[PDB]
């Protein structure tokens, strides 16, 4: 009512109980995050990117990903040991709409995993977003269960939304509204 | 809770879908001409200048004058993922409305038919139906796998049009946008390549 916009993603650490989320510095954190997933290429199964040939390739993907205005990534730490990353996508202030995505958690992280997500959930609603989305490949059982567990409501399935590694992807779309966050 | 999809085979001969045509798309009663924002602009403006209710469920309009409308058109078509076309009777230059693609994602073969702006004389006529059919045909011939149609949930006529055209309802994105100082929930509809075949 005189709605203008939701707030900007944090440019300083988001401090939790078990976890700190550090704004991602692609060329700095990049090598650390690359090493987290090297060796286990099955990590890139339910995702549209990866694996990466080498650190250069990973840093390239990270730079180009974070260069988008609508995307902001954070590094998960306990210490400054990077344990995974995640962030916001389709971040549109004017509509108070945002998505929590790019969840890339090391086997060691996958209660700290849960807190990383909630910190961004909490932060998006405190910055006055109206809608937070969560999306996943329909083959991804764990992600879908995670969404329900956090309180996201299933809205529908975007059929044939993507081709991921030459296979079909249907995207499940879930959302929490600001009235839902309150309740 | 929503389906768990099983493993499926690889898609044979998958490649990125093509770019939007840069030449006219010719049908039997209609042709879709690539929009030339500053040339076609004043004609299209006049078409809607009269009844501001046209814009009621859309995220733009009305336009205070021609220049505002040309400015909007130009900035909309400047986006690399949007292409618009002017609806003309076959082999005529008389603009009867416009429409096009947005959110083109060539790498995933996903596209959205939108910016459907039909004059009253065009609405609910055989040329309107052909205009939309020509963008579907064209998208699937270009290798798109999924064609969306989206509307404000309060836009009854657009939802019924989508269904009439054979898009399937997928769901509603609640509080997706703030449009003209009110909430918008968005209905999402789609037509898949295999549905188009049938
Ligand atoms: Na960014
Ligand atoms: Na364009």
């Amino acid at each position: 009512a005189g709605w203008r916009s939701a707030g900007k993603a944090p440019e300083a650490a988001i401090r939790g109980e078990a976890v700190s989320l550090q704004p991602l510095d692609a060329p700095r954190h990049g090598a650390a995050l690359f090493r987290l997933f090297a060796g286990d290429d099955s990590h890139w199964e339910h995702l549209p990117y990866g694996p990466f040939e080498d650190e250069d390739a990973f840093i390239t993907w990270l730079a180009l990903t974070v260069a988008q205005s609508d995307t902001a990534l954070y590094v998960v730490c306990a210490s400054d040991q990077a344990l995974g990353f995640l962030g916001y996508r389709q971040m549109v202030q004017a509509h108070g709409a945002i998505e929590i995505g790019h969840v890339n958690f090391s086997p060691a992280l996958r209660r700290l995993a849960t807190e990383a997500v909630f910190l961004l959930l909490k932060t998006a609603f405190e910055l006055g977003y109206r809608r937070c989305e969560w999306r996943c490949d329909s083959r991804n059982a764990a992600s879908a269960a995670a969404a329900r567990r956090f309180g996201f409501q299933f809205e529908g399935t975007l059929r044939q939304a993507m081709v991921v590694k030459r296979r079909n992807r249907d995207t499940h779309v879930f959302s929490m509204l600001d009235g839902e966050w309150d309740a």
